[PDB]
């Protein structure tokens, strides 16, 4: 009712979406994740909910290149959170971020029951702080092997050039969101909410420049709402 | 042509597979990928080609998990077995399997000229006689890290069956095409080719008996015509 893109979807049916979902992630999604979904779905800003077959998707790319030691920046009531929680060795450490606590809390119980808090070292600042506090203690045995970025949209590019020296080389980099509910595939896109065309240019911008980085290689995954893997090169 | 579904799209529109392919893929894709594909673009069976976004998702995944022995069943002109061999490091080694190997013969020269053939084991014969003489071979010190399964789609479930012991623990098996254009989202589904309608209900019966399937956890990923990606568990 204030934002225009929260009722469109990237594939050509809700109908596609809803299969998948029934079909494949439903039936894997892990008795807490449930739990903690279905009452965000009640929060006002449910939009911004990480969806349950992209969750399935990180879960299966932790495991995959076997991550021990994870960033999560935008954590929001704790979905994606708590599906890299689940997915990690019982001695993986994650980082998360997020300017607002009282989101956090909406999940956490879900967490604690799930028997997973004890990986998690939540941080309430903003974001571009921490990690510019991380270059300077980090030590090059202490790299991350994943990044989740799921933020402010307007701010990738400036999380984009610290990650890329606080992620390992052969790590990961996941940025949330890129396709912008399908708005990004046009040069002019009417009618959005200030907010929203300012990250559907700032998404325009990231991809290009991705594209060009040569610290990396990537990846746009038409999950969601649009996933670029990145793995750093050096 | 006689199938129906070709030229449909699981995106909500072709401008939106059209930018992610032109600000994401085409930019990163290897000369001989490009080669490759145009010769392919060409051919009467080009509805089958693993596209050019979905091939930078193999490839991402091959090096996150740093495969190092893979294989590759239905080949075609050989855009998705280039992919893998380009991901591999110098002694990584490909089994390839396709009952034609005319196709195979097409893009070849770009493989040779890539140099990258000598990764590659093709076997021209079907894959199911093949698979069941791997596993009276197979030594525990031999199992495969990554599968890609994109050739006789009734035979999925089948091949499923060997790959789940061809793979070690941990290893990756892709199914491709579990979307099936979109066509399994609805119990049916008129204007079909019969063995077009055939693949659809054998998509339908795999994807509800992968996501049951205690030996895998799984991920699928709605890209290109959709992958699912199991893990082998035990
Ligand atoms: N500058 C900033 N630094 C850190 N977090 C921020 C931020 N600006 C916005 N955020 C947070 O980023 C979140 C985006 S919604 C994130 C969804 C979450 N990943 C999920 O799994 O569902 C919001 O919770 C918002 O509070
Ligand atoms: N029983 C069988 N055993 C092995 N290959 C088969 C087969 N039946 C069909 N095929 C092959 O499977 C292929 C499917 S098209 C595969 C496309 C390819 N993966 C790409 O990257 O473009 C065809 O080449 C067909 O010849
Ligand atoms: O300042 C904003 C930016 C965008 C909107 C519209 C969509 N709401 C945000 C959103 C949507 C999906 C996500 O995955 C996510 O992280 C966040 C509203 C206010
Ligand atoms: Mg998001
Ligand atoms: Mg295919």
């Amino acid at each position: 009712d204030d934002y225009s893109l929260v009722h469109k979807n990237i594939l050509h049916s809700e109908d596609l979406l809803k299969y998948i979902l029934e079909t494949s992630a439903y039936p894997r999604e892990h008795e807490q994740l449930k739990g903690l979904r279905e009452v965000t779905e009640k929060h006002e800003w449910s939009t911004a909910l990480v969806p349950a077959d992209e969750g399935l998707f990180l879960s299966m790319l932790l495991k995959l290149m076997n991550a021990k030691r994870t960033i999560e920046i935008g954590v929001y009531t704790g979905y994606s959170l708590l599906t890299t929680a689940l997915a990690l060795p019982e001695d993986g450490k994650i980082t998360a971020i997020d300017v607002n606590k009282s989101y956090y809390e909406i999940g956490l119980p879900f967490i604690q029951k799930a028997g997973v808090e004890h990986k998690i070292n939540f941080i309430e600042s903003e974001a571009l702080p921490v990690l510019d506090q991380m270059l300077e203690e980090m030590k090059e045995e202490d790299l991350y092997d994943y990044a989740f970025v799921d933020a402010d949209k307007s701010n990738y590019a400036n999380y984009h050039e610290r990650l890329v020296k606080l992620v390992r080389i052969g790590g990961a980099i996941l940025y949330d969101n890129t396709l912008w509910f399908g708005s990004v595939a046009y040069p002019e896109y009417p009618g959005l909410h200030p907010e929203e065309e300012v990250a559907r240019l700032s998404f325009r911008n990231l991809n290009t420049f991705l594209a060009a980085d040569p610290r990396v290689e990537i990846s746009q995954v038409s999950i969601g709402d649009g996933v670029t893997i990145c793995r750093r090169l050096y």
